[PDB]
């Protein structure tokens, strides 16, 4: 599976520690535009980082 775009976002946000969480929950690159707070919660990502991720998806034009 492709996790490279998700990695790029996390590095940009200083949240690379959650690469594992994405891989574990199968939050592959095609899921990036679809990410929800519930999905990230199921991936064991704490509240703060959830906000930064969901805000990045809403703003980055390179997120399909
Ligand atoms: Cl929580």
């Amino acid at each position: 599976p492709f996790f490279t775009r998700g990695r790029t976002m996390l590095v940009k946000l200083g949240l690379e520690k959650y690469e594992k969480n994405f891989k574990k929950g199968l939050l592959t690159d095609p899921t990036l535009p679809l990410l929800t707070d519930s999905a990230l919660k199921a991936a064991n990502i704490p509240p703060g980082p959830r906000l930064m991720i969901l805000d990045h998806i809403q703003r980055d034009p390179e997120i399909k």
